């Protein structure tokens, strides 16, 4: 409904000063080549369902980059925040230690290329955007502010985007690896179709 | 974000001719006012991905109207298309009977007006949109055309707002009945922080 | 009113999808040139008017190929929607084995070009068009949904167009193979009209 | 599809002047409410098809008003040039005693309406136009200048369009006096598919 | 008020089709360079004081001619049409054999460029145009329908163009060949004026 | 055709001061209401060819006042240069006495409302118009400027509007008074027809 | 407000034909580079303030003669009017011979673009403006009709720009020639202001 | 001709803060209603042509009061530099003591609406206007900035205005307070062409 | 000069969530009337010029209540970094416990709306703006981020327009409470002017 | 929020005549390329807080010049006006001798530029400019008419931005020669921040 993220299209580039181990580091779309990318936003800094997102797809960081997937957190706020909160104990509702790169998008430009720009509050919605490895936007996922995404369900995602992008078939409903996936064609589809009814 | 698709504001309004207990019948967002809608745009009939998806969300029907959730599928098919659908074997992948209206978008306006339709073929995007018995949009979920979505999740997403809603609480990542929520402000949130770090 | 379909003018190019001997093949105007022509569209498939139509096409497919004619039948359905409505026998309301193409106008864009798209409800009027062998538009038929078309007439439609492409001469009134043409001249046209008056 | 001539649509009004039993008089679209029109437009006057078809209608002119339907002739030529051409025997190219009026177009707005006319020629297509008794335009059909229309096929469609409007059924290919008629209900349409096939 | 005519400016070329000796022939105004032209409109064939007026030019067409000018007739009938005037006995209000040429207008291109068009009848007034040998327009005369014009003062303007083009000299009121001019210049016309006061 | 000066509608409204009488009054269209006008245009005082109309159309002003016409020349000049030229002797040039109004369009306004405005030299053409007694304008002549207009033209064209305006009928060719006119319908006018031919 | 005359511009350029000596000669601004002129308009020939003012800067011409300064006069009126007032005696109103051109401004241009044309009369103030012999406008003088001119104060004022051209000194308010000018630096006026105070 | 400075229409108002008899007042141009106005601009305080032109202008205050005229000078200087130059002893190039209002055009509104900004430098041009009682402008001035204006005209000007005013008659060329006027028609005026020649 | 903010005119209206005495509490301009406002920007939080500028307006902030003028300090960064910096030790570069309130600029609309937003990083230049108790604007500061303000020059300028406004006195070049101000006009502020040279 | 000037981008350039050294002298901006500017706006000539900021100015000339900073005071009164007040005794008000330029803004384009114009008065508000050698703005200071600034702050303000130019670091609030800055990164500012707290 606003900016330009379609599916099956570019996804928008980006560039951005990141705290990455940290560290501040810029960032640029370019990077990641070749990779998938899980572009997650949140609205802000030092508040209540974000750090339990960020925590959890830190935690998790290293099962999608052994599936060649980075994962990439940006919100609105400054590097020097980002930084002052990683440096904040988790019991205190801080991030701690972060395994992520932590983009900061001062100049909103991000969440308006995104189109998750809340703009009477001036915070990004709790959009999260993956990415295959030819920067195409493959999957849009937008939650309203008070309920947190699911790790779990991003990373199926991108099995599933990486499985059928390989093998040239498509996954049904809830498909998990090791599930059986439907070669995309009238006679073929027939053994999915005659085995799992 | 989608069309007119945007989260926080009304519902995109759509009036359709459905298929329902094998019938033709007339559905209207309206019709749903006071539940929650589960709307899930799907490209084609008699493809691949679809069947399945739609009779996932006919299996577990119930699983969201026992929630108060009423759960509609829509692609640009004719209603005829559809029963012809639901009137072939799901051995052969077909529909069989199903427990969900199944809505047709022949003059394309639904797909445009959650700008889900990919217009250089003419068919919905893999959209799904939580909407809240105020008629308010509460999350949005599109696919890609090979990867199908996850009932589980749609299910979790249509509990935690309904959750959240009820309490004024706030649902962290990975949310599920049972566990924790989060008191949305700096005191009270102390609370789960310290608990759960 | 609307599209691009002028008699006497190219008539508009067209690219689509369409199911020939029970299997997908790409069709377009251009694989036609030096033919005729016959492309009619019909509104949806697993109708009513519509299979008579596509039905008393292909039992007359031969009536026109012996000619250098070639029909072509379309519909905004997909060619997943064809291809089941073919496997539906005729006593059930179905096409059953089909020896026209029948091509999907998923789009809209074949329905627009030729002007022929009922735009509330985005399905294609009952519009048959004549092309010959230069792809120039000879003849338009549109007729409301209601009423279905005369194969008999769309015949003699080709032949006249045919004869008098060959001989430079003009047919009467209910021409038909056999009956006298008129040459196109005040002292020559006088043979014709002694004759029959 | 013609200008303003839309099938499902009003007829675009008309008022001209015409000769009616070798007399000059104003008509008008409006004079037919109730009735059921053929307007059938043709390029000129003293030519050649134009005759036979004009000839055609005015011998069958009461096999229509037998059904409520009044036939109508339209060219850009002058009342005075159509008075002449009635004036000149049949044998000699003429049209002798008519028992249609003949409109005459001179501003060519009727023509323009009816989006008939050859703009580099100045004169209209073969342009037959059937006008319901609720003045709503139902069939369009146009012909290259070289071919003429059928009388025949004119008058089954009056037939068939009259026939479906009284019943509410729909009337397949081919359909003529005595035939049987399609329920347009998926259920009740059985009736003529197995008896037919 | 409309149109291209403008004296001493090239006047409006034109194009058409026309009865030149029984027969059809293309006509245009490159035709006639070097030589003066008299284009003068008519509103329609077989009506009552045009016939005069065509008949009339026809008669004096070598009086014209011995001046090196050609004089042509239009309107926007069609060139049949002008055929069957000119085959109507003179008695019957017919034209006869002509000896000057019968343009048709039927795009009424001719008549919208020389600003002659009724618009709303579609026909054109009696104007007259005089254009010299080198497509320079010299005088426009334009009657109200109902009255015819003089032969004998288009003739005399003619005369008046041609004696004043070649002796650069101006012809007075009323002149005619014999009568005396003035030298255009303060000192020589007092010739004139102390002469014929 | 003349700027706004159309045949048929009401000829354009004029305002000026004239020289009347060898005094200064103020002229406007609707003095004349229920009289017929003749309004030649010239351009320039103290020329060659205009006073020679001038004269003219004064010598024979009562001419066509016994008709309730009344004649009136207009230019560019003031109303004392006008003043000026009528005090000259016609020996040398001038008007003399005149018996007709001698208008000043000084302001342009009279030769730009009636199309007759030489623009690069910012003088009227040599146009003529006939005004009815109801406003309308008949007849428009327009002559380059080195010929000269004809009055008995003028005063035949007058008497021609006022019989047929008088009688219905319509003058043919070459016109006077005492001649037959038409009556202008197909069957009356076989009088005419039949007795001159 | 209106035209292009600007001082310290280019003076507009012009070009029209003059009554020179009583004959016609073209005239034009650049025939005078090198020299000033004094260039007056005025209403109307044959009126009375301004043949008073054509007499006076015609006697008066040697005056600016022997300066190099060229006196011109213009009017709306045609030369052919000004020749007949020039040869019209000054006791009768008439200006009698001229030693300055006299130009004619029929098109209106030179009054346009000296911005001096009275719009709803069509005639130029009494606007005078002095140019240098580099074409640039220096001076601009435009009286209402009623008040004439004054040639005593154009001619100081041509004085007065050539001296301060000559010199590179500023001449003050009511200069004359043989009066102190000023040199226009703050320590060298000082010299005039302590004299002349 | 000068911006929104037009003869013979109200001139443009105005109104600014000025120095009258060494102080501050709001002057605006309805305070003179009935009395006429000579307005005069100069570009710059502390200059040169300037001191001179408002000295001649305040010395000869009276002469132009005694006649109901009121002179004020303008610039774009600020009052506080127009008292300070007043304060200026006039031997030093000051202004001193001071019979007439001198306005402060800071804004530049009043040179800009009476078009004597000299945009390039951001001053006005000696620009001086004549207004009557009635607010009418009658008179423009304006000399490029190295001459200076003639009081003396300015005067002679106002006395021209008045006089021909109230007696209805036009004043010659030089007409001074004792020469004679010309009754402005054409019998009358021939008395002072008579006596003058 | 600062987007909307333009000094003499109504401040530009704002509301913001603040942190004040360690609490979130909306503020908006409303809330100051009758009161001076010192608004100042600053960059970021967690930063190094900025937690210097705010401690000190902190630290000085009675003196401005004092005086009837109320601190207020903002940024781009979230009430929920103001709290988070406020809570951080100033040794470590927080801002410790503050005593004027830190309003939180997120959608950029008062950055915007003051014009001080560095677009290229979306951050605040170092802004400061005192608003009377009128609402309106009278003095802009804006530095570039590596200088920072003066609290004692703020201070100084928030009495002098208090001085001034109270006593419609204008306060010399350095003015201090204490020291002498000016009476603006000619004459009584001689008295300054010979007391201080 | 109107002009050119914008922290951090090249001040807007600029080119006046000045009074320097009692001397008319072209001032340009390009004149102190590698040196510091101190632009300082004043509304008016001869008025008084002006005066006071200006005499501050130019006594402390040098004190900018050692730094290598020039100090430029403009007004949109011209130079002439600029030298009588210099050569006025600052006991009377005036400047007396002065040692910094004094620009004149007579077209008021530096106003405009720099957006300091009060567009309702035609003068320029009490604005200060800092631009650095390489001719970037640092630093707005903008105040209302009735407010003098302050010399010593503009010399601070100098100061800082030369010292940080220098060092790399950035300047405390209220920091003056001698005090210490602050590097600005996160972990080196921690040096500056444990000290002072």
């Amino acid at each position: 409904a606003s900016g330009n993220a379609r599916i099956g299209k570019p996804a928008p580039d980006f560039k951005a000063t990141a705290v990455v181990d940290g560290a501040f580091k810029e960032v640029k779309l370019s990077d990641y080549k070749g990779k998938y990318v899980v572009l997650f936003f949140y609205p802000l800094d030092f508040t209540f369902v974000c750090p339990t997102e960020i925590i959890a797809f830190s935690n998790r960081a290293e099962d999608f980059r052994k599936l060649g997937c980075e994962v990439l957190g940006v919100s609105v706020d400054s590097q020097f925040t980002h930084l002052a909160w990683i440096n904040t104990p988790r019991k205190e509702g801080g991030l701690g230690p972060l395994n992520i790169p932590l983009l900061a998008d001062v100049t909103r430009r991000l969440s308006e290329d995104y189109g998750v720009l809340k703009t009477d509050e001036g915070i990004a919605y709790r959009g999260l955007f993956i990415i295959d490895g030819k920067g195409v936007l493959r999957q849009i996922t937008v939650n309203d502010l008070p309920v947190g995404r699911s790790v779990d369900e991003a990373l199926r995602l991108v099995q599933a985007f990486q499985y059928t992008d390989e093998h040239g078939e498509v996954s049904p409903a809830g498909w998990k690896p090791g599930s059986d996936t439907i070669k995309p064609n009238v006679d073929d589809s027939k053994e999915y179709f005659s085995k799992h009814n």
